[PDB]
């Protein structure tokens, strides 16, 4: 099925779902997130889709998006600014740090990409 | 819809080359000390000067059980996105070295991220402006 097995399983403030098909690499490139909360007439307080740039960005017929990094440099950005204010957490340093690098990772990736002169194609 | 282009507001990220979309804070620090809305924009435009991309994600701001509060998103779901992604490229033709260990330390990032909320559930202070 569509929802996504989630790491937090107590207290979900929303639900998550993947839609349509998987695409190129084999990802799905479309997102939901769903409030788990209601209004007064049954209509979800939250529903928003993230759509993924769909198709590497050289190649023809490609559908523009959002890139995984983006939510992740959110993330990032968002940990940050809690813990330069009053609610910060150990945990939320564990976090922040993991974060931070997995975006190395993937930059590591963009990088390796750039040198073998295949970024933006649907190559290994 | 929205036509093209402070640079205090963009985000300083990691990637600095070939970045495909700028993101950018919008509004002021709120709840936390924290910014609730940004925008996430293609650094290409149309023919008319137009984004390619332009989106908006707006997260929960204020605590569940506090007054006044506006329902969005939480950051554990961008991350448990990115996590779904992830294993279906691992899964996938085109694996890497690099993909595994950005998954695995997305992974565990929502491990501390599931880890504070549990702690704040046995503290008995989900939901609150509580440290
Ligand atoms: N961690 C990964 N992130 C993205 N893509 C990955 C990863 N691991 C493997 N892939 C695959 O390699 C192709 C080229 O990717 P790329 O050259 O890095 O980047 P891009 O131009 O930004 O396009 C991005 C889009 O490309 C399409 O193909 C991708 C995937 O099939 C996808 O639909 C993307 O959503
Ligand atoms: N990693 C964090 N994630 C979220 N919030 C964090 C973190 N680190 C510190 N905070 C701060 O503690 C408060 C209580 O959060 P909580 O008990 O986890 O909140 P919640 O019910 O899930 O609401 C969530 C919303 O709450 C408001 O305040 C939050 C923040 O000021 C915010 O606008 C949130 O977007």
């Amino acid at each position: 099925m569509k929802e996504l097995s989630t790491i937090q399983k107590r207290e979900k403030l929303n639900t998550v779902e993947r839609i349509g098909s998987e695409g190129p690499g084999g990802a799905y490139h479309e997102y939901v997130i769903k409030s788990n909360s209601m209004d007064s007439q049954g209509n979800y307080d939250v529903y928003e889709t993230i759509k993924f740039q769909k198709g590497a960005r050289k190649e023809e017929k490609s559908q523009h998006g959002v890139i995984d990094s983006d939510l992740l440099e959110i993330v990032r950005d968002r940990l940050k600014s809690f813990q330069a204010g009053p609610f910060s957490s150990r945990e939320n340093a564990c976090a922040l740090t993991h974060v931070e690098e997995a975006l190395m990772w993937m930059n590591r990736r963009v990088e390796d990409r750039i040198e073998r002169n295949v970024l933006g194609t649907n190559t290994k």
